[PDB]
């Protein structure tokens, strides 16, 4: 199975018991805030809410799936809240958006409207000029697998780089 | 009010009054030359015949736009007559093909011609790419801020970069 | 007169009579390998029987024609089974096709897969994108004026940089 769910698992990684972000606060699944802290039982307190059944603080990968869909949502009304990403994300496929929203959660949307050169050429359909200019940024250098992966998403709007 | 007067006032500046270049003739308006040289009276002499009124040598805002349009109108000559410039030239539209004029005003015909592979993206289509390589030139980084603003108008065909 | 056969004895070269190769085997017309090795007879078996009359071991321009023109075939037969450049050459013109055997006969086809980013570029229809990028490589610094006859082919789909 492929979507965006099984993208971030692969990227950013999968925790179905809580644990604690770098620098620093209670988190679950794919990145999932709970509680800003230091109380475990307060974070323990806010899952229960999120899913809507007993745990303490361990859930499954359907459940996981559940919150991370939630922080797409939120993650898609905070790009079209962006007038410097709006028109890229309206203009893009399924898949394309899907690499877009990847990006978002690894540097946030400030980093994201930073690419504005390759933003645009991809908002002309400019699809393998766009990955030459992504390949060479800082983003590439520092995390090479992950941007190697969103960048063919972004070339091909398949899923061929995941699976 | 947005035109390609008003875009090289900005960019080169406006002289109401008769002043010397650098090496070294006098001149008036945006640019325009009188005479070489170095008698005022006969710069004063071609003035009055250019404009069609009494002057020495002081002119208003609309008497200096009547002498740019002129130079655009000769200018514009000079490229359809360039096998180099004129196909990129006859593919832009209005606002883009002000962009052009705007650097042929800068680095004249065969400065301007030397952008090949930018003039050939921009005959393409390809705004943003032309926009990228435009700004990896000696031009952008002897003058970055008229250059960024002619790159917009490359990229736009608006007039934003001047609003 | 211009086609690929023209093309090929402007960059590599024509041999009318027999010779040795760069390590180290019996060669004749652009290229056409004879025999490995290292008898000159049985070369000069091969040869009329791949032309069809006496030799021993010199031909004219019409029968160096008909030998490459085989290998052409040969070339085309090889990239047709090559998942990484079937797609190119599927999607480009006839001239443009010669480009990239012009640039197989040079390199071969591990060595033009290798061209991955320009080839997509010019799936896209991207031509002065394409040929700004095959600029920046190792195989334009080591042999331009070949490199540039082949790029401007890429670009344009015409003859023009061999007339
Ligand atoms: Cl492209
Ligand atoms: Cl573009
Ligand atoms: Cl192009
Ligand atoms: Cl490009
Ligand atoms: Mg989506
Ligand atoms: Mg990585
Ligand atoms: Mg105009
Ligand atoms: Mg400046
Ligand atoms: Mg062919
Ligand atoms: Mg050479
Ligand atoms: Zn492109
Ligand atoms: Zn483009
Ligand atoms: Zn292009
Ligand atoms: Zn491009």
């Amino acid at each position: 199975p492929m979507n965006i769910f099984e993208m971030l698992r692969i990227d950013e990684g999968l925790r179905l018991k809580i644990y604690k972000d770098t620098e620093g606060y209670y988190t679950i699944g794919i990145g999932h805030l709970l509680t800003k802290s230091p109380s475990l039982n307060a974070a323990k307190s806010e899952l229960d809410k999120a899913i809507g059944r007993n745990t303490n603080g361990v859930i499954t990968k359907d459940e996981a799936e559940k919150l991370f869909n939630q922080d797409v949502d939120a993650a898609v009304r905070g790009i079209l809240r962006n007038a410097k990403l709006k028109p890229v994300y309206d203009s893009l496929d399924a898949v394309r958006r899907a690499a877009l929203i990847n990006m978002v959660f690894q540097m946030g949307e400030t980093g994201v409207a930073g690419f504005t050169n390759s933003l645009r050429m991809l908002q002309q359909k400019c699809w393998d000029c766009a990955a030459v200019n992504l390949a060479k940024s800082r983003w590439y250098n520092q995390t090479p697998n992950r941007a190697k992966r969103v960048i063919t998403t972004f070339r091909t709007g398949t899923w061929d780089a995941y699976k």
